């Protein structure tokens, strides 16, 4: 049940959720939990010809307090006033605090490009991630649930057993963890 924490806008992080991270080859950190299974998910997607990397697993605080000033800057930067630009970039960055990349458990996925195109990398992510225990978090079409626009590069470890679960059912975490 450790692997189904749910932080969102409505639930925020618990200031007590410490995490013990090991860092990737290319620097970046996740969970130690995840890290056979990512490692699973990528040795099968390069078996298959899809080469993906990590752009971005675990964040400070004030690591997102940065993405989601740079966000506000851009719509301000087009004419949008302070609270119509926090507005608008809060949709796709989380408050500081309600992001699941303070957990760990979340990693932004891409294409390495010089072998995969971004769009090769997420359709079979798509189709085969929940059998590693990795979930698509923000589907286009269950977005006024998670309350976050379409990220295809976005996934979130909840284990296999979970994953499975939820892509057989196409729900959401949200959806899922409802009775
Ligand atoms: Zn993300």
């Amino acid at each position: 049940e450790w692997s189904l924490i749910l932080v969102n806008r409505q639930n925020p992080i618990p200031a007590q959720y410490d995490v013990e991270l090991e860092q990737l080859s290319n620097g970046e950190r996740i969970d130690i939990r995840i890290s056979p299974y990512l490692q699973d998910l990528f040795d099968a997607a390069r078996a298959d010809g899809v080469y993906p990397i990590v752009a971005s697993g675990y964040r400070t605080t004030e690591k997102q307090q940065e993405i989601m000033d740079e966000k506000v800057a851009e719509y301000k930067a087009k004419g949008y006033t302070s609270a119509q630009a926090k507005a608008a970039a809060e949709t796709w960055v989380a408050v500081p605090g309600t992001s699941e990349h303070q957990l760990g458990l979340a990693v932004d996925i891409n294409a390495d490009g010089i072998h995969s195109t971004g769009n090769e990398v997420y359709r079979w992510l798509d189709e085969n991630s929940y059998r590693f225990g990795f979930i698509r978090r923000y589907p286009p079409d269950k977005t006024e649930i998670t309350g976050v626009s379409n990220e295809p590069w976005h996934y979130r470890y909840v284990g296999i057993e979970a994953a499975t679960k939820i892509y057989h059912q196409g729900l959401c975490l949200e959806e899922y963890l409802n009775t």
